[PDB]
């Protein structure tokens, strides 16, 4: 008589999990559909991810459903070697896609600078703060001190020229979905350590492999193995830690709560008692996570790649697949979901016109989470304070949250970090259960 709030990834692979254990549990989602934001859905000709998209194999809990439902073999490259844009002091610059990633490299190094001593087990973030710390003062010291400074503080404290603070700027734009200027640099480092502390192994993982058969294969999957069915519609607007009271007035008592509903979200939910004062600050506050994600296509088969700095509508865009009809469909991230409608054709032309004044868009599509009443984010990034003081006050309680964006690896921005946390926080409970 568990109750999970949320199909998503963590919710689903925790039912999965309790199913393993023999414990009764339900899923009650909001919405008409399975995935969270996981979102794979056919628009403009194809099945596009309106939300998470990559996958690799050193991502172990997404590996292993790729492994698991058949998707092995079906993984596919996005378009390299392109021809390369960015914007600097207001105007743009042409280059090889070779070209931006040497520049981006000699940037990460810097960013990365303090990743070894910080996460020697990268899947053990907090150890600095921790009473098993070992090492020196002053580590401790710089650790506090980073969770203060944005990423691109960094490369611009180490003299790097304005050249590549825009790129680094533009770069983080999309990383961070929304401003980088007010995010934590120990996300990034924790990207660095989780990555072999080098950026090509970094967008190796994060931005490189896409599922032939989308995201729908893995959570399709692991829906079809529950044998108890999900309860669509069912919004949960109450949580007493337990009972679960729905926007319909249904009670549903249950011997615990997992909670997956995002912080952009959780202020649909009454909690009694109310949650501890350090988790309301991080509702309050939520996330780093105001931006949006674009998909525009072109006239004509282009190879392109564009970077650009904030303000920009969109400032991370990439081609991703040339269709059958002499189109290109481009893939774009950009900071702030409230200055682009990605459903409007002007708009995405704009974005293109921020490096090519040719390239008319035909097409456009995308879905706002941030707009999204069960999500009000994208994927949760870090503010500054919210490394040490945000994600990991979600494990008190007493009612369990699970989700990607309180896991301990690739927090938030993977799909890797709701089955990690989804199925950890399944053993919590499993555990305390005898
Ligand atoms: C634009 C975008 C692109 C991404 N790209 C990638 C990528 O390339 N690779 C990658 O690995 N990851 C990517 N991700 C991240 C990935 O989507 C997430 O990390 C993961 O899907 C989050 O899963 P979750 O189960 O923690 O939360 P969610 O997916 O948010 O699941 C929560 C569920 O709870 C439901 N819900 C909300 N409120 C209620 C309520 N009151 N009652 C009941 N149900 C409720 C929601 O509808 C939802 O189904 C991306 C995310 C975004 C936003
Ligand atoms: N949804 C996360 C997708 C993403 C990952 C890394 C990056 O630098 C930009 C985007």
């Amino acid at each position: 008589k568990v109750v999970i709030i949320g199909a998503g990834f963590a919710g689903l692979v925790a039912a999965r999990e309790l199913q393993t254990a023999g414990i009764e549990y339900e899923i009650l989602e909001a919405k008409d559909r399975i995935g969270g934001r996981a979102w794979t859905e056919e628009r403009m000709g194809r099945p596009l991810e309106l939300g998470a998209t990559w996958v690799h194999w050193f991502q172990a809990h997404t590996w292993t459903e790729i492994m698991r439902y058949g998707q092995r073999t079906e993984i596919t490259a996005s378009p390299s070697g392109n021809d390369a844009h960015w914007v600097t002091d207001g105007k743009v610059v042409k280059g090889t896609e070779d070209d931006l990633d040497e520049k981006l490299t000699a940037a990460m190094g810097v960013t990365y600078e303090g990743s070894e001593e910080y996460f020697p087990n990268p899947h053990d973030p907090l150890w600095v703060l921790s009473d098993d710390f070992d090492g020196p003062a002053e580590v401790r010291e710089r650790f506090l001190s980073d969770d203060q400074t944005n990423a691109i503080d960094l490369v611009k404290e180490a003299g790097f020229d304005q050249e590549t603070i825009d790129l680094v700027d533009a770069f983080w734009c999309a990383g961070y979905i929304g401003d980088p200027y007010t995010g934590s640099a120990l996300m990034a480092k924790q990207w660095g350590a989780l990555s072999d502390n080098r950026y090509r192994v970094m967008e190796d993982i994060t931005l490189k492999w896409k599922l032939n058969n989308g995201m729908r294969s893995l959570y399709d999957g692991i829906a079809g193995d529950l044998n108890t069915d999900i309860r669509l519609n069912t919004p949960v607007a109450k949580v007493e830690h337990a009972t679960v009271t729905t926007e319909s007035g249904e009670v549903i008592e249950a011997s615990a709560v997992i909670c997956t509903v995002p912080v952009g979200a959780l202020s649909n939910i009454e909690f009694s008692p109310a949650l501890p004062d350090a988790v309301q600050s991080v509702i309050d506050d939520k996330w780093n996570s105001q931006g949006a994600k674009i998909w525009i296509k072109i006239k004509g088969h282009h190879r392109f790649l564009g970077y650009a700095p904030k303000p920009a509508k969109m400032s991370v865009v990439r081609s991703e697949y040339f269709m059958d009809d002499d189109t290109t469909i481009l893939v774009g991230f950009g900071y702030d979901n409230t200055n682009i409608d990605l459903n409007s054709i002007e708009d995405a032309q704009a974005v293109i016109n921020q490096w090519r004044d040719d390239l008319e868009v035909v097409d456009t599509t995308g879905h706002n989470w941030v707009a999204d009443k069960w999500a009000g984010q994208a994927w949760g990034t870090l503010r500054k304070g919210q490394f040490t003081q945000g994600w990991s006050l979600f494990d008190d309680i007493d009612l369990f949250f699970a989700g990607s964006d309180y896991a301990y690896g690739w927090r938030g921005v993977c799909v890797d970090g709701a089955l990690e946390k989804g199925m950890t926080t399944a053993r919590q409970v499993i555990n305390s259960m005898r």
